[PDB]
């Protein structure tokens, strides 16, 4: 328009954009800082890094961007691009980026009266501490640290407004509890003046849904697969068979394990111990099978059982559970006879061992199912905010 | 050429390129916002963004860039780069992309009457929800919402066309139903003014013919195949063997299922349970297995059978399946006879236990062959447009 | 040098690098287009895109660009860098880039006639269908198509030159078999003009040799190692413990397996199904396996044999493999020797049965040969250019 | 303001951009060199490259951005972006970076008597040899060189400033000793004039809890598993079973090892030889298990023993272990009595090579336990640093 | 200073970074050209590219940037940015990479007397054919093609210097020979003028220990354990269970084994025909094993011996291994008398086939071993400067 040429060509002359836009210079100029979440995009554990999608909002106020609507009867705004006018230099202390920037900075928005605003939208990488003792439990705070590289609070004093969470379309993976923000000064040795900051700290809880049906399920079905073998008769050439196959089962399923957890040597996450207690269950299983193999198979050598051990297997356990011409023709058929006889008081005598390794199997299945069951519970019902997190995630 | 430089010399004479091209400064600019879509390249689930290859199209009429053809008899259109001319500055509002803009501003063609016309094509990265619950017959609807940055509806009003999908390219993976497009207006409490938008929904459709043919199919053949359990005979040291390598070639194939499915927490996919209720059969088998061979390998010294117990296996359960000097000699040999008469007795009574045993594995695999079709059929026909995905991709 | 000074000080006064450098603006001008070839970097079939090292050619005269050599007996040549005068806008139409351009634009060689020259060398992506049907023994055409973006064809008609292949470094996984150019014109119903484009289209062919080596050869191991099931004799309890390893083993080398095979739904790949066959095959010999088993282990309590059953397999099975005081002694002997009569009769009519067996394991160790070898020459043979695949690449 | 407008008008009057700073050009211009260490990123020991978050810190006296307070009582301290004044040139040397230079460079702040301050933030890759023998209980020292890319020791000569480790963020995996400086002179055969330069060693120590939990606990477990075989009995048939089931669980537990364990192949890493011995030692138990089971099934043809092997197994062996009408019925009746003597003398020879069996499974496992007692121990022990390691990560 | 910054004024006064700083215009300009290798970061079989870290050197003599030292008795060097200079347009012609540049322009540094030197640091990403026949024996030799875009032999001649490479770090896995350097000069059919140009030829020979250590150990331990499989008696059901599980555990290792070895079709390379001969005979002793249990599991049915079959192996084979009222009562105990002497004949005429099958065994454990030497041995040494690889890397 022929209005609006005038007007555009009367504002930039004599302009700088270099000079903060005050009309006294001992002023601080008022800048009101505020935020807009997105979506969260990644939570790394590798790098200890976050990244979001964030629109910043700044509002501050200029002097020499100011005209009067009567001589412009149809003009109410103007903008400016990146590089004409004067910008606060708000932008993250953290920013674990590669150009640390990622802002994208948009136009300027001006109104008549001077007022001028300024929201440029990006993708931020912050750098917070990620504490993975309770994974999959676990519950973070990650902070946002804004705040003017090059102006004291005497020249660009930053004021909070609350941010925004509407249009937060949510992740999925990760609960977002809340976003407050905190206005802090910094005081320095030399000059007794603020140095004001904005941070916002992003507290976020772990959805445990996937995890729960997809890693507890098969170790719980394995590990209490892993107990047959004890319901197994020893007369079926098939234990060892059984209980060795499982263990490798179980070191299958720890490669789909591996990629999952978390490689942090800070601390023992508690997947970590709890799949670390099922394999050694696992484990010790194959021991005690081996032990129960070696009392079947008793050869008939060694006599028929010592006192010591037969009093507690047989008495003590087995109480505890409810176990419970014609010279040469006679001298030929009577050797025989007694053949027949002794092999069979052998069978009988070798019979009480094989009893007995039952017993042992039977003490051994009751001792290992309360072992699983108390290790299985504790360790899961130990983490904090369990219960919650089952109340919110499962029903 | 001796005209179209001096044309050239007078246009962008007094031009500003931050100006609105209009006349009277009150009236809006039309300006007619298109679009072309390409292809697809990628549906992320992990950080739900949507890759596509758009060519945008914008049309408005520019004022300052008007001449006459009769002095310049052999000009008709001229071309300027970005950043002489005034251009408007619509942009994706979602946008989930490192640098936000993405679009290769490439030059902007005008006519002699003013008219301007301008394209510019990229690559966007739209962010979108993807709901995962009928995974792999899921349909999706992802939204790219575009609109002027920093103009009202009484400076720039949006016009939609049509959206244009020749040269489609289709994807392979993905079908697409279609993209219509919308107008809406969006309302502040300051001005009483709109903020006009277009927004264009992307319909598109999962194909399940990769999936049906390389992870239902072996789930299928391992899931029959852990049947055979019931059909061997128990003379056969084989049957554990069997069982249990089942289930660990199971495991196995899980690792090729994990790379596969979505790891989203909010719902559980329909893939996820499928499995889930294949691999809870596969484990109950060899429980089932373990009882039976308990009640092959009985040893003698447990009487014949409980009535209860038999009174069922053998005659209701096998009714329904229609299973169905010389005294020393004498003293010798009546001896050695009434051994082999008892131990054929022993015999005879241990032949029942495993009739019982032969009669309780063809119960277990008629209920099993019901549970595994019910199941299978069931989980699979739940799902919504199920006949619609088999009848379009498979037939 | 001081001649050379004052030509580049008049050479651009008065230039403007936004004309189109003809002497009557109703002339076209002609710009030769030619292609030259480098190398192939990549072949996506995840985002259909193809990857090449391109050195492009573009040769056009100019016209305020002349100087008399005599004034200037030094300088026969000047080089302009990128922005200071007038280049055409030809680009790749597909171009499935982030940027769009990857040109790398460099300087601009001109002669004293106004004959200017350029070349900028840049890696493209271009966008084109890849059919999978016949993998790995296909095919493809993937097209480049470049144009001007907004020149007519009465202002920049574009000719062609033949493409060049010299230099250019075989790629070891994919053939090249020739990339031919074709001009073509394309009207608008507008204005009756032509806007003439230059595509080339590359013919590459794949190389089945690593996949020969690296999959055909395990595969086929695998499967006819299935099939020694029925050699082995019945009475060594192995049986199933190699019939289904072999088949576990065919699960995991399915890994292996999945991350060379592509994940295009639009077709199945001959690779896919020829595992698959496989695959099948080898499971239905466990089940197989399981009838002999079942046959073998015949307990002494049901008959000697159905005389259907028996008169096939021991009869034209059989025929077609051609595989052919002292009276209570008395009482207490007679007993025993009964017995003994008793229980060999039990023993000859239970040999029978393993005969049986043995025939039977005879006939599908025939009739599973024959199916493996016409499914494994079948499904390779009925793909298209494999007698030319394997002349060219094995042979 | 009023007075910074023309303040900023003054400054730049008459200024250049590119000349150094001083009053004499004489006299070397004093730059004070800091560091400020974030976090370390990673380090990677492929490429043997290190990427860490530093906030760089320079501080020079320049002489033409000097002004009188009293004449500008509004202002103290003035901003000028990039490229606006003198700034040196120092980077890292090193620098295994894309753009090499991963600075930022942000604005710079001048105080009223000319003193400038300027700290650009950045991420930086240096290049470090890593030495990988001790791994996982390992030492680094990575350098970082600075100094100035084209100035003198008479120009630009480097002072340094200890480096500041506030606010480390410790990285979980690797933990930091310390960070000393050190500043160093470079001379040329040319001039007789310093060139100096300010390194950094990064001095880091691995953390080898993560390590420690999830590669020697299994590999412990997978082990002492394996010697399990010799306490098994040679009557059940599952020994082979068992001693090649845990090297398939070796085998697959090694595919977890492999993405761990770096591909140097400079040096031999500690936790390869580990695994290897464990390896070497299952492999070597399945030998000797086939060596005891050809001692077990000793067919009735070969004697009762050798005097040789006999006097060692069953008397040294064995001592250091403390194992400890009617004439055809009598030619018809003592020919049976007779095959059942000589059957019973048959048993009774053969007994006595599964008792040396016996006796050799003893030794072995005696052997095999020392063996894998004393490699486990000896290989972890002999490392470095070992004992500071487990006192200062375990307890 | 006073004086650099007048001399600063007076240096680019009617200057043209355009121009060739010569003085005659058809005298050639001398650019010296050399190189610094820093290291090799990578070498990709897949691309076939070689990523390097190279300082260039370039030193010509300008005409424009002389001046008088007495004149300016403070400055002997001046430094000028990108863009203010002219400079050659010297460039990697292989270049395979997405910028194809890959240079950071710094400063440049002029003396005096118009000596002018310039380095700039990058990273080059060169496109060589890498042999992989002989992996991993192999050596490769990749060119670096430095020279003049669009300057010819008479304006701009190339000169050469030793390549530097001091400061190697050694890359660890590539072993660096040596780099030499050539000038060479193309003639084109237009003008009789060399267009020279500098290549420098990169010798690398690959370290072979950590290949030799995690590939070569497992594979040979692994075909070695699978011949314990003829050492195994025949009465323990264990054969089959060992035999295809060492072929299940080598399926699982060519897991591992393909992530490592190259994808390429142009040829075979070493480890591949080497791992495909383990495979080969592991396969083949399965078969094997298969028939020697065909020939111990003899039903008492098909007569003794053939005369064919026995004449060798138990006459030639063997000698080649040297293994070497009353009538009742008499006609009711004469039928068990002879019953047992027609079963002991029975089982004695059986026993040769186990003899026989005992001699088959011990003949594959012969043709075997020396199978898996001869293969493992000449396939190894086969390839050329394996003893050199051997004695620089092992010993
Ligand atoms: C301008 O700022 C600089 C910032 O370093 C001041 O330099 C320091 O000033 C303090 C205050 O007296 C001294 O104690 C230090 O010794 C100074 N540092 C150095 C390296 O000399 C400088 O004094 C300030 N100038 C004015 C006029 O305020
Ligand atoms: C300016 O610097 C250049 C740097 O190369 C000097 O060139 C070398 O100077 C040394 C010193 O006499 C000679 O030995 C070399 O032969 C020179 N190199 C060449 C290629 O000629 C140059 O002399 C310096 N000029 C002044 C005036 O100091
Ligand atoms: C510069 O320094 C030198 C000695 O360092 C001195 O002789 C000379 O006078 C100084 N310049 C001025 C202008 O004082």
């Amino acid at each position: 328009g022929e209005f609006q040429r005038k007007l555009y060509k009367e504002l930039v002359k004599n302009y700088n954009p270099l000079e903060r836009p005050v009309a006294n210079d001992s002023q601080p100029l008022t800048v009101y800082f505020s935020l807009s979440l997105l979506q969260i995009m990644d939570v790394d554990e590798k790098n200890q890094v976050l990244t979001t999608n964030i629109w910043l909002q700044m509002s501050w106020t200029d002097h020499y961007l100011q005209w009067n609507v009567s001589e412009y009867p149809g003009v109410k705004t103007v903008r400016f691009p990146d590089g004409q006018i004067w910008k606060p230099d708000i932008l993250l202390y953290n920013s674990a980026d590669e150009r640390f920037d990622a802002t994208f900075h948009t136009n300027v928005l001006v109104n008549s009266s001077g007022h001028c605003q300024y929201l440029p939208p990006g993708i931020f990488k912050s750098s917070c501490y990620i504490d993975v003792r309770w994974f999959p439990f676990d519950v973070q705070h990650c902070k946002l640290k804004f705040g003017s590289w090059s102006y004291g609070g005497w020249s660009l004093d930053l004021q909070m407004q609350e941010a925004d969470i509407s249009g937060y379309i949510p992740n999925g993976e990760w609960d977002l509890v809340g976003i407050p923000g905190k206005r802090s000064e910094r005081f320095y040795e030399c000059c007794k003046e603020p140095y004001p900051d904005v941070t916002f700290t992003v507290t976020m809880r772990r959805r445990t849904l996937y995890y729960g049906l997809n890693l507890l399920i098969p170790c719980v079905l394995i590990s209490a697969l892993a107990l047959l073998v004890f319901l197994l008769p020893a007369d079926s050439g098939e234990k060892i068979s059984l209980g060795i196959t499982v263990l490798l089962s179980l070191t299958v399923f720890m490669l789909l394990v591996a990629e999952i957890m978390p490689a942090t040597s800070d601390s023992v996450p508690l997947i970590a111990q709890y799949f670390a207690s099922t394999m050694i269950i696992v484990g010790l299983s194959v021991v005690v099978t081996v032990i129960v193999l070696q009392y079947h198979h008793h050869d008939p050598d060694g006599g028929k059982m010592p006192k010591w051990t037969r009093v507690i297997l047989l008495n003590w356990c087995a109480w505890f559970l409810r176990m419970k011409d014609l010279a040469k023709i006679l001298e030929e058929v009577r050797y025989i006879a007694n053949r027949f006889r002794c092999q069979d008081e052998s069978e009988a005598v070798c019979s009480e061992w094989k009893f007995a390794a039952c017993v042992v199997d039977r003490l051994c299945l009751m001792a290992f199912s309360v072992f699983t069951i108390i290790c299985t519970i504790g360790i899961l019902m130990s983490a904090p905010n369990f219960v919650e997190a089952v109340s919110k995630d499962f029903a």
